[PDB]
Parts: structure tokens; C-alpha cells; sequence
């Protein structure tokens, strides 16, 4: 038996002294970073005046010398120009010429384009950068549709044929220097003769399959041998050379597969660099992503160092002048130059991915920023860097990549006057930089030498757009960038408008703070910690009010390996449980006392108790429950967001009318064992209810240090009990007489046997006892033709098979677009084989067990059945060590109907179907009729399907662009409809008042639409004479928040939505006349349907209603054969609504919210029928970076 | 400028489906677009391809996604002023066929 | 003015729209009111010219 993280994440090699220092700035401070680079990046005044005049003759030779000239000869609004690209692209598909020419003069230029070519808009996001240089994350397809149809009705074919130029020119010329490594060389040959250099670029990046890296490494070696050929003894400084990315060579480059990527990744590198050596051309690792640059520099000292690579000066590197750790990373490759002796080339960027970088860095949670947040620090960043490069160009060679006049001016005047070729040069990128270093390359000019960045294949900040922006100045361009930071207020100061992790939230509340698990001294001290709380002795035991309970004892195994025993839990008597509710019951009033702001203050106590802990926490939650790290970290951050988000959402609301219910009992699942264990207890509490706490039977460790934690942040013992145990516990609990509320998250079985115990009891005052369940989805993401692939398979792989797909969001069912089915499906089998399933005590695992050896056999079953009736089953397989624990593989299931899936499968299991386009709105109808609810994907770039999906689909969590998991608090808030749960949302606004007898205003809970059917009620009821129930539908109608539509604060590159909806059809059981009217009132006033029970015999009582309203009304004597119904309004007295209450809950499918009044209720109370209860509440997360940026940013 | 019922019959003069009306061929006006695709118009088109109309469904689904109902557009104007120009749904739509099939097309285009 | 808008909106609607597929209906009767004798007047006839018929 290993010992538990003794191999938990060990580093590539010790870390040296220049390696720690690169680590110790990965996130430093912005106001630490710039001081040292403005000292750095300081020139003398007269070096100063000489760049500032270089860089002004630059720029005026810029702006005194396509796509804006044909806008402008056809009178093209931006939408026509967009349309008209994206048609000559799809017209470009055509191979033979006289057949493109042809579809244009017979059938294009007819107005018949759709019949003849996949959304021809597919890429209009690009073509809209290029027409407007906006940039959409999505498409406008019918704007787009009518534009297009509109321009070559007005102008025809000969528009067309300009259109199909001006592309064939863009793509082929432009974008590529050629489409094939052979072109790009001969056309190469007119700007050497000028003086330029070359460096091909294979385009090629983050292999996703084995076959892809295969695929990119075999480009990259054939286009070696080309460029090779080409240069023809050149050698590296006059010779062109190649760029390669390392995520083009290896589906799993990153740190967490560090030893794959030593093992696999290197060899082909290596392989590339000895092809580059013999024909010594230059070969240059081209820069990525923060988290692989460390990693990276692990590749480049093995390659430099190696002794087969000898003789060759050719290796080369690039460092991001926009990353904190740059001068440190130059340090490290500079002393690796001199050690190695080899003269390695350095590319100094500023940098590619900064709209990413601060968008993952938010995400995560992390302290800062791995690169800065002003362009004016790259700025001086990149000078800094230049100085210290310029100061070894003996032992490396300086390759200052911008186009930035005024860099380049800086630059070229701190390099001085010897020159000569080899000892530094220029860099550029093909169709862009040109214009620049045409003033710059060749004796005529500065006389220093270029190197063309070349790709090959088929920012209002920035300086390209300011440079041809009239109102920009040249003074304003030739600014320095090193003196206007020393000027400012504070150096280094971070930008004003990009908040800090901590900070996403603003005053609301604090982020939850996570781990960089791609940073070595994180590591290296979380390895610490997750062993030590490998020998912690964790127990779990009856945490009663008066005491810990005596109770039979058992070990807590860890699922990854049963011979690794976490800890022991006493499990509670069905005896004890019962006493712990009338404990509870006599501690209600205590509890209820304490003001709100100091229960919530408990819950911010705990939440900074939890995050000092989070290393230990994660280490008992990896081994107890079987996730990975990651899994690990995001559900103790999620535990601090639900304490954080409860406790805001208490001082917002609770004051005392909200009067708590009483004692809740809180069952949790064993698959979110601290978070969801954590949010329904917290809610509980802060809303001023004593809980009993029953954690799942699997988890209750985790739990027991939960429960101790909230206790040491102040909640009594008398407040909070733990009652460790089976379902037993579980069932004693909701049957005990004192139990006010339950909160439970499970199986929707479950769920329905607590719906059947709570509906023989009534609350003290005669209502039904709340029951929040959230339960399983169903949950389906379609792509259609338009997303890309391999994002698509990223957020597949993870929807999927993240923790074994043990998540109530887990990806259940892929729906492909016929047209993409096969690639996409290779591209996730492909994907499928890179994951390592293993004890998760590893960082390199991506796959944990699942929990039980019932649940793997419970899975397994349904495997073999599918195999069974003949569907395609793909199956990673498994290592020898996962035998002593209980995994199964993640697995992909072709089937051929939706309806062949017949139950939810708990686990790390894929199905996939296939839909023709013309049947997408019948698809959704399918997804629908599963009677699940919960999360839901859409992959498309294309809004008129984005509109046309999100508004049909019935789920509670919508997601656009990203994969469908890891709901966020009180940014996702988190909960579904119909089998998926009964509501409110958890982190969500409407939770708590779901724990209160009466019900707080939410924050920003209201509406200023009016339900139009509510209104002709109203007018009705009028009519009618019932001048009071009149009345109180108008009020309905104003206090419903029906059409709430708020965006709620998230990270950059994403909108975060949240709306309140109709829930569906309201079944309403009347007694008199009145409540029926009220009832109807509440239904429709938020947006609902109503099925009204036709046993109350007051069907004479809706004569007459108009069209609008008897649309909306049904009358139901068999209710089971009329539903689904989505929530339920009952009038009567106590004996009636415990029968009216029992007969909902044998209705089949969901769990129905039901609210419950007297008649003198309804006469007395205008909220005896609570509006927070009718309308359903939908999240919606759009990825906005999926065109590849972020337009806001 | 331009109103319902006993107020005119539209188009709207000074909007852009004015010159529309007055050639025999209309043109997609500027801007004149939308993604929303009525749902009943998808409901009908679905029961005409369990129907087996296969021409039909597929002209359905076409005046949905060709329809503008739902633009929502705001048009340029005087700082101190917001001038809003929507595209609804007219009302209820007289349908006089001759044939099942130009009914099914007449359904569609007024459902979309 | 608003005659002024009229035939600089139609103007560039149909700079905008027309082309040889969007043949006229003919001659249209343009019957004007005495209330905005001059405006409604031009939009009118100004709509009608401009899609390309002769109007009365
Ligand atoms: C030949 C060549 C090769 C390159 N190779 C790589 C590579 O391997 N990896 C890589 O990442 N990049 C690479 N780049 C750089 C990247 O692709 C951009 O071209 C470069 O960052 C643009 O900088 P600039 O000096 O041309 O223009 P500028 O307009 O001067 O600088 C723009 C840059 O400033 C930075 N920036 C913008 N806004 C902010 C902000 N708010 N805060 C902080 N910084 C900001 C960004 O880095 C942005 O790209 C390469 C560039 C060239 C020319
Ligand atoms: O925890 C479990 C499993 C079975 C069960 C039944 C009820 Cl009535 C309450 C709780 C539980």
C-alpha cells in the first residue's frame, strides 16, 4: 500500500535557486513588479530624445503609406461586409474555379445561395474583426441571412467576385504566408532578397488526441525538412527557421501530467531539434499559457543540456514580456545558455493570451495575476527585458518580436551603434509587420534585420489599431512608457476596472481563494499538508446537543483503495437521532434569538476557518470521498461561498418577522460531502434554525470536521448536531415529530419516500413542512456544426467524466449534429485515452473511483446492458492498481434514440446521439420529455440557435459555450425543475426565505412586467363583482418578480445570468369560491398555467372567462393523468390539507412545492400564497470568450 | 409614423418598410432581422414532418427563421430621447386557401 | 423639414435596398391631405418615384 501523497506531485527536478526565484514572482504584486522594470527600462534624455525621434519617422512613414475599399465601392453596411466574407469563404470550399465561377453566374448571384452551400456564418466572428475589428463571441445569423440576401439582390454578381478575391487574397496571402510550407517558401524569396528572415509557423496548437500531436509533430517534421532544404546552409541568423507550440506535441502538456510530458513530449521535441540541427536552421519553442511556462523551461534545459544536440546554436525560446516572472525567466535562460554553451534565442513578446490569463486567474481564485493588468507595465516590462537581453548577447540572441514603433525606437537606440548580423535581431509577423520593418530592414534605413513570424496552413490598446486611428496623435504614440509609469500616483498600480480574484464580488462579499497547483512552492507545501492529513486521526461520531453519543463504530475506507483506512465514524442510534430533535426542538428559541447578523457573523467565522484549513480539508476529502485535487479545492472553496453567501444574503434580508421554521434536518450526498453538506446546513442555521445534520453514509468525516469547524465558529452545540449513519438515521429524522424542514440532496427516490413521510405531518401552524430536494438530472448538452471541435470535446471530457461523473451536472447524454458526429466522436474517443484513472493521492489523476462497490456495479450493469443490445461501448482501460478500490472507466455509449437511456447512470458514462439539423426543436422536445431538468449545454456560435435552444429547453442551469458543471455561488445559481428538484435554487437569492415562516424580500427581487392573462383576470373578476379578489390580483400582479432579468457579477469573459420564469401548470385545490379566485390570481400572476381540481365542484365559479385566461385553465378529476404539474395551491383546513397533501405526493413524477392556506388565511393574509414559490428560476452562463477573446476586455 | 386597426394599413411612412410596399418584388429592409422564431411556428412545422410534408415543413421552418418578428432596434436620434422601433405580431390573420398545401404555406408564413 | 427627411430617407433606404429584382408596381395615385400639404405630399410621391414608378 503506497503511503498516502508520498507522490503526490514531485517536481520535474530540485528546484535551483533561479527556478525558485522565477516561482516567487508568478504572482506578485503589480505595485512589487514595475519599480524594478522601470529602473531597468531607464534611458538617458538624450537616448530618450534620439528614440523619440526615430520612433516619430517611423510612425510618419507608416501613416503616409482592401476590405474598407470594396465596403466602401458597394456601399456595404458592416453586416453586408461581414456576410459577403463569410460567403466568398464558403464559395473558396469549392476547389475548381470554373465550378465556383459557375455556381456564382447560374445560382449565387440569383439570390440562391443557401440551397448551394454547415451555417455559412460559421466564422463570421472572425470576418467581423476583420470588417469592424469588433469582436462577438456569437453570430447574428439572421442579421447576417438578411444582409447577404439584401447585397446581392442590390448589387449582384459582380459584388460576389469582389468578395471571392478580396478572401482568396486575405486567406491565402495575408493571414498565411502560404497554405503549404512549399508556398510559404517561395514566397519567402522577395522580402529575403530585401533583408527580412523567416520563421514558419505550422499552424498548430493544443492537441487534444494522440492522433492530433501525432499529426502536428509529423507537420512540424516534414515542414523542418522544407525550410531546411530551403535555407541551404544559411544557418540560423540569415536562414529562416521554424516555430513550434508545445501543446501542438502533446495532448496532456501541463504540469499535473509533468511526467508524461518529460516522457512523451520530450523525445519528439528532441526529435524535431536534431532534424533543426542538421540542416541548423533555427528551431523556437513558441510561448502559451502562465501555467506551461515553468513546465516549459524544464523541456528547454533537458534539450539544451543534451549532449546529442551539441554544435547547434539553433534552439530557441520565447519569454512573455506581459508575465511577472519574464526578467526572472531571462536570468534562468541566460545562465542555462552560458552552462550549456549554447547560444540560445530569445524571443522577447509581449504576449498572446492576456484576455485568458485574467479570466482563469478569476476563476481559480487565485492571489493575483500572472501577467499585468496595465499595457503601459508590458510596455516597460518588455524595455526592462530588452536591457538585460542586450546586455548577453554573447551568450544568447536577443529576437525583439513587436510591432510597437516605439518599443522598437527604444530598443534600437539601448542596443547602441555596433551591430552586426547574429548579434540581435528584429521580429515581426507576416502581413502586418511589414509596413513597419520596410523602415527598418536594410542599409538604406536602420539597418537591422527582421525575422517574419510566417503561419502556414489553410484591442483599442493595441498599437496596430492606434496607429491608424486619426485621433491618436504621434506625440500621444511616441510616449514613453517607462516615464509616464514613474509619474504615476502609485507604480504599478493595478487596472482600475479589473478586479482581483478576492474581489470579484465587490463589497458583497469575499471570494473563495483556491491553490495554483502549476506552482512549485504550492506544491511542494500542499504535499506537505495532504500528508499530514493522511495521518490524522479522522473520526466521525453522534454530535449530540448534550454530547457526543455512544454508537456502533466502523472504518471510513478510501474508495480509491480499501486497504487505506481515513478514519472511523460511530454511526447514530435511530434512538439518539430522535432525542437529537427534541433537543433541537428545545434549543429552537435560543438559536432564534441570536440576532441575524451574528448567525450570519458564525458563517463568515467558519468560511475563514475553512480556507486556513483548505490543505488539510482537501486532503481528508481527496482520500475520503475519491477526488482529485482540483475537485478537491473547488469543493472547499465552495463550502466558504455558501457560508459567504448565506451570511450576505442574512444581513441583506432577515429582521424578526422572518421567523424560523424550526429544526431542519439536512440530509447530504456523499458526492459534494463538505460543500452541499455545508450550504444547506449553513442556510439552515443562518435563517435561525437549529439543524440536524445527517451527512451521507460515506462521507461523514469530512462532515464531523464541517460540523466542528461552524461549532468553533460559534454555531452551539445545541444548534448543530451530527448524526452520523445509513438511511435509518436519515428516515428517524424526517419522521420525528419536532422536524420543522428538510433539506435534502439525493436520488430523486429517495427525495420522493421523504415527500411521503412529510405529507402526513403539518407544521404548528397547519402548513406543510418545507422540503428542499434537489436530485438527479438527465443532463444534455447539443452541438451543432458550428461550435469548434475541440473545445467542444474539452467541455465533453469534463462534463463527463469529471469526478467519475459523480456530479449532479455530470454530462449524461452528448447530442452531435449529424454532419460533425463522426469527428467530433473521434476527437472524444482520442480524448477519452489520455485520462489517468487512478487513487486520486496523485496529481496526475484525472479520474477518481467511484464512491461504493454498489455504485460500480450499479454502472457496470448498465454498461454491459447497452453492450448487451449491441451499442458501440468505448472504454479507457484500466491499471492493475485501481483492483484494490472500486473505479470504472469512463465510457462512451452511442445510442441510437434518446429514449434508449431509461434511468439516470451515476457515473463516468457518456452517452452520445446524433440529430439531423432540420430536427433540432424536436430534440429538444426529447430532452424535455425525460421530465428531467437540471444542467443543460448548447455548443454553438450561431444566436439564432442559441434563442431558439435556451428558450424551448426546460432546464434550471443553461450553459453557452463551456462545459456544464461547477455551478458557481450566487453566480450559477444551482438547481433544476421537474425530477431535478423542487427549489429554491441553492446559492441563490431565494433559498433562505424558503427557511423562514415568512418569506424576506430578496435582494433585487422584483419585476415591473405585469402577467397579460393575470390582468384580463383581473378585469374578469371585476366584471364579475368580486371586487376584492379584484383587488389582490392586481397586487399579485405587481408583487410577482415574473420576468426578473438581472446579470450577476462573475469573472471577464463570461455573462452570468438569472431570471425568474413561469414554473408550468399549477394545480390548485380550492374550497371556496374566493380561494380559487386568489389561487388563480397567484398562478397567473406569475406566468402559470393552472389544472384546477374538479372535485372542489366550483366550476361555476369561472363562467365567462376571456379567451386569454381560459387558455391558461384546466379542470382536473384525475390529477396523475393531467400533470406534470410544477407546484401546487391548496385551500382548506388542517385535515384537508394533510389530505390534499398526501394525494399530491402519489402523484407520479416531480417533487411538487406545495403551498397551503385556510380560507381565513386567504381573507386575512395577502401572502397566504407566497409569489417566492410560482415562478421557476433559470441561470444561464455564456461563455463570451468563445470566439477565442474577450471584446470587453 | 403610422398605426393599426382604423388607422391605416401600414407600412409605417419614414420607416423602412415603406418602399417595400411599392414594387412587386420586396426587399430585406436595413437591420431588418431577428433571431426569435415564433414557437407555435415550430410546433406546426414539426406535425407537417410527422405528417410526412416534408416541402411544407421545410417552407415552415424558412418563414421562421426569414420572419422579423421580435426586431427590437433602437434608432438614431436626438441625445435626451430613446427611440425604440419593435417588430409584433399583427393580430389575427384571414386565411382564404384554395388547396391543403397553400394553406399549410399561408399557416406558416402568418405563424411565423 | 419633414418633407426635407422624407426624400433623404427614402433616398437612402432605396441606396440601401433596390436592385433590378425589385421591379415597380407602375403608375401609383398619390392622394395627399390638406393638413400636411407639403410633407406627406412629398413622402408620398417621393417613395413612390424612388421605387421606380411614375406617380399621379
Ligand atoms: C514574431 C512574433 C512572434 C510572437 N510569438 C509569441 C508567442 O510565442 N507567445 C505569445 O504569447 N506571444 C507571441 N507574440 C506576441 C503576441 O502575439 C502579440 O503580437 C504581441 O503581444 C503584440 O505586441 P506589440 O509590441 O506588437 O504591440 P502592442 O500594441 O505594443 O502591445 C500589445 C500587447 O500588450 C499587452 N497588453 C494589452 N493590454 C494589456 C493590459 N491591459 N495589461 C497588460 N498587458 C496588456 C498584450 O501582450 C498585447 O498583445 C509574438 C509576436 C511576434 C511579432
Ligand atoms: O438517507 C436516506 C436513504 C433512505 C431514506 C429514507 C428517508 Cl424517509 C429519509 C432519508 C433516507
Amino acid at each position: 500500500a503506497p503511503a498516502p501523497f508520498a507522490d503526490f506531485a514531485p517536481p520535474v527536478r530540485p528546484q535551483s535557486t533561479l527556478r525558485r526565484a522565477i516561482t516567487a514572482a508568478y504572482r506578485r504584486p503589480e505595485t512589487e513588479c514595475l519599480p524594478p522594470l522601470v529602473e531597468a527600462a531607464t534611458q538617458s534624455k538624450e537616448i530618450r530624445d534620439a528614440a523619440a525621434s526615430t520612433a516619430r519617422k517611423l510612425i510618419e512613414a507608416l501613416r503616409g503609406k482592401g476590405v474598407e475599399g470594396l465596403v466602401q465601392e458597394y456601399s456595404l453596411s458592416s453586416q453586408e461586409g461581414v456576410a459577403l466574407m463569410c460567403l466568398a469563404e464558403a464559395l473558396l470550399r469549392i476547389p475548381d474555379t470554373a465550378t465556383r465561377d459557375a455556381l456564382i453566374r447560374d445560382k449565387i448571384a440569383d439570390g440562391n445561395w443557401k440551397s448551394h452551400l454547415r451555417s455559412l456564418f460559421v466564422n463570421a466572428a472572425t470576418w467581423g474583426l476583420v470588417v469592424t475589428g469588433k469582436l462577438t463571441s456569437t453570430v447574428n445569423d439572421r442579421s447576417l441571412a438578411a444582409a447577404l440576401t439584401r447585397l446581392i439582390s442590390r448589387c449582384g454578381e459582380p459584388v460576389i467576385r469582389r468578395g471571392v478575391d478580396m478572401a482568396m487574397r486575405m486567406m491565402g496571402e495575408q493571414f498565411v504566408t502560404g497554405e503549404t510550407i512549399r508556398e510559404a517558401l517561395k514566397r519567402s524569396k522577395e522580402l529575403e532578397e530585401k533583408g527580412f528572415s523567416y520563421s514558419y509557423d505550422m499552424l498548430g496548437e493544443a492537441a487534444t488526441t494522440a492522433a492530433d500531436a501525432e499529426r502536428y509533430y509529423r507537420d512540424y517534421e516534414s515542414a523542418i525538412h522544407a525550410i531546411g532544404k530551403a535555407s541551404a546552409g544559411r544557418g540560423i541568423y540569415e536562414g529562416p527557421g521554424i516555430s513550434i507550440k508545445l501543446s501542438a506535441l502533446h495532448p496532456r502538456y501541463s504540469r499535473a501530467q509533468a511526467a508524461r510530458v518529460m516522457g512523451e513530449l520530450l523525445p519528439r521535441v528532441k526529435a524535431l531539434a536534431l532534424l533543426a540541427k542538421n540542416y541548423d536552421i533555427g528551431l523556437n519553442i513558441d510561448a502559451e499559457e502562465a501555467d506551461r511556462l515553468e513546465l516549459s523551461l524544464d523541456l528547454l534545459e533537458v534539450l539544451c543540456l543534451d549532449g546529442d544536440l551539441s554544435g547547434w546554436n539553433g534552439m530557441g525560446f520565447v519569454v512573455q514580456a506581459y508575465g511577472k516572472r519574464c526578467p526572472f525567466v531571462l536570468d534562468f535562460i541566460i545562465d542555462l545558455a552560458r552552462r550549456s554553451g549554447r547560444r540560445i534565442m530569445v524571443r522577447l513578446v509581449k504576449g498572446a493570451y492576456w484576455d485568458a490569463e485574467i479570466k482563469r486567474a478569476q476563476l481559480d481564485g487565485l492571489a493575483d495575476f500572472p501577467v499585468f493588468t496595465r499595457k503601459i507595465h508590458t510596455d516597460v516590462s518588455y524595455i526592462a527585458c530588452a536591457a538585460k537581453l542586450l546586455a548577453a548577447t554573447d551568450v544568447v540572441f536577443p529576437q525583439f518580436a513587436t510591432h510597437n514603433a516605439q518599443t522598437l525606437a527604444a530598443i534600437y537606440h539601448m542596443a547602441g551603434k555596433d551591430f552586426h548580423v547574429g548579434k540581435y535581431e528584429f521580429q515581426c509577423l507576416h502581413g502586418m509587420g511589414e509596413p513597419l520593418y520596410e523602415e527598418v530592414v536594410g542599409r538604406g534605413k536602420l539597418d537591422r534585420p527582421c525575422r517574419i513570424y510566417a503561419p502556414v496552413g489553410t484591442a483599442n490598446s493595441s498599437f496596430v489599431h492606434r496607429i491608424n486611428d486619426p485621433k491618436v496623435s504621434i506625440d500621444e504614440l511616441i510616449a514613453d512608457p517607462v516615464e509616464v509609469v514613474r509619474a504615476m500616483p502609485v507604480v504599478g498600480a493595478k487596472h482600475d476596472r479589473i478586479a482581483l480574484p478576492a474581489e470579484l464580488f465587490g463589497d458583497a462579499r469575499t471570494n473563495s481563494a483556491g491553490l495554483d497547483l502549476s506552482n512549485e512552492e504550492t506544491l511542494a507545501s500542499l504535499t506537505e499538508a495532504l500528508r499530514e492529513s493522511a495521518a490524522m486521526k479522522w473520526t466521525a461520531l453522534p454530535q449530540l446537543a448534550t454530547g457526543p453519543a455512544a454508537g456502533e463504530t466502523r472504518t471510513v475506507l478510501n474508495p480509491g483503495d480499501h486497504r487505506d483506512v481515513v478514519g472511523s465514524v460511530t454511526e447514530t442510534s435511530e434512538e439518539d437521532a430522535r432525542r437529537a430533535v427534541r433537543l433541537a426542538a428545545d434549543a429552537a428559541p435560543d438559536w432564534a434569538a441570536v440576532p441575524p447578523s451574528e448567525r450570519a457573523a458564525c458563517l463568515d467565522r467558519a468560511a475563514e476557518l475553512m480556507q486556513a484549513r483548505m490543505p488539510t480539508l482537501l486532503g481528508l476529502i481527496i482520500r475520503e470521498a475519491g477526488k482529485s485535487a482540483l475537485n478537491a479545492i473547488a469543493e472547499v472553496r465552495e463550502a466558504i461561498d455558501f457560508l459567504r453567501y448565506y451570511a450576505e444574503q442574512t444581513r441583506r434580508t432577515l429582521g424578526p418577522g422572518h421567523g424560523p421554521l424550526g429544526p431542519i434536518v439536512c440530509i447530504s450526498p456523499w458526492n459534494f460531502p463538505l460543500a452541499i453538506f455545508t450550504g444547506q446546513i449553513a442556510a439552515a442555521l443562518v435563517a435561525g434554525n437549529p439543524v440536524l445534520a445527517k451527512p451521507a453514509e460515506e462521507t461523514p468525516l469530512i462532515a464531523a470536521e464541517g460540523v466542528r469547524i461552524l461549532r468553533e465558529a460559534g454555531i452551539p452545540a445545541s444548534a448543530l448536531q451530527l448524526l452520523p449513519g445509513d438511511g435509518r438515521v436519515g428516515a428517524a429524522l424526517v419522521a420525528a415529530a419536532e422536524t420543522a424542514g428538510v433539506m435534502f440532496t439525493g436520488s430523486t427516490e429517495v427525495a420522493r419516500l421523504i415527500q411521503a413521510q412529510l405529507a402526513d405531518r403539518l407544521s404548528p401552524a397547519g402548513r406543510p413542512i418545507p422540503l428542499i430536494a434537489e436530485t438527479g438530472g438527465q443532463n444534455a448538452m447539443i452541438v451543432d456544426s458550428s461550435a469548434l471541435a475541440e473545445q467542444v470535446v474539452g467541455d465533453v471530457i469534463t462534463s463527463a467524466f469529471d469526478s467519475a461523473g459523480q456530479r449532479c451536472s455530470a454530462l449524461r447524454v452528448l447530442c452531435l449534429q449529424e454532419d460533425v458526429a463522426d469527428r467530433i466522436l473521434t476527437m472524444l474517443k482520442g480524448a477519452l485515452h489520455e485520462l489517468h484513472i487512478g487513487r486520486t493521492d496523485r496529481l496526475s489523476v484525472d479520474v477518481g473511483p467511484v464512491i461504493t462497490s454498489e455504485a460500480k456495479d450499479n454502472i457496470e450493469k448498465h454498461i454491459e446492458r447497452m453492450r448487451g443490445l449491441g451499442r458501440k461501448v468505448e472504454q479507457i482501460g484500466l491499471a492493475s492498481e485501481t483492483g484494490v478500490g472500486t473505479f470504472v472507466p469512463p465510457t462512451i455509449i452511442e445510442l441510437e434514440k434518446l429514449s434508449d437511456l431509461q434511468r439516470e447512470v451515476f457515473g463516468p458514462v457518456l452517452h452520445v446521439i446524433r440529430y439531423r439539423r432540420d430536427d433540432l426543436d424536436r430534440l429538444v422536445d426529447d430532452v424535455n420529455a425525460t421530465g428531467y431538468g437540471l444542467t443543460f449545454g448548447l455548443h454553438t456560435r450561431l444566436d439564432e440557435t442559441i434563442a431558439h435552444v435556451t428558450s424551448r429547453i426546460k432546464a434550471g442551469n443553461l450553459y453557452i459555450n463551456r462545459n456544464i458543471i461547477g455551478a458557481v455561488v450566487g453566480v450559477q445559481p444551482f438547481g433544476g425543475r421537474g425530477l431535478s428538484g423542487t427549489g429554491p435554487k441553492a446559492g441563490g437569492p431565494l433559498y433562505l426565505g424558503r427557511l423562514v415562516t415568512t418569506a424576506p424580500v430578496p435582494p433585487q427581487h422584483s419585476s415591473v412586467h405585469t402577467d397579460p392573462v393575470l390582468l384580463d383576470f383581473a378585469k374578469w373578476l371585476d366584471g364579475k363583482g368580486a371586487r376584492a379578489e379584484a383587488e389582490a390580483a392586481r397586487n399579485a400582479g405587481s408583487s410577482s418578480a415574473l420576468g426578473l432579468d438581472l446579470e450577476l457579477p462573475g469573472p471577464v469573459g463570461e455573462r452570468n445570468l438569472y431570471t425568474l420564469h413561469a414554473r408550468g401548470r399549477i394545480l390548485l385545490v380550492p374550497a371556496t369560491e374566493s380561494g380559487l379566485y386568489h389561487q388563480l390570481a397567484a398562478a397567473l400572476a406569475t406566468g402559470n398555467s393552472v389544472a384546477i381540481d374538479a372535485a372542489s365542484g366550483l366550476q361555476a365559479s369561472l363562467k365567462n372567462l376571456p379567451q386569454t385566461v381560459g387558455l391558461r385553465v384546466s379542470w382536473s378529476k384525475d390529477w396523475a393523468a393531467d400533470g406534470p404539474f410544477a407546484g401546487a395551491l391548496v385551500e382548506g383546513d388542517a385535515e384537508r390539507i394533510r389530505a390534499v397533501n398526501k394525494a399530491i405526493a402519489a402523484l407520479p413524477g416531480p417533487l411538487l412545492l406545495v403551498q397551503a392556506a385556510s380560507s381565513g388565511e386567504i381573507a386575512r393574509n395577502p401572502d397566504a400564497y407566497c409569489l417566492n414559490w410560482l415562478v421557476e428560476e433559470v441561470s444561464a452562463s455564456i461563455n463570451t470568450a468563445a470566439a477565442g477573446g474577450n471584446a470587453s476586455l
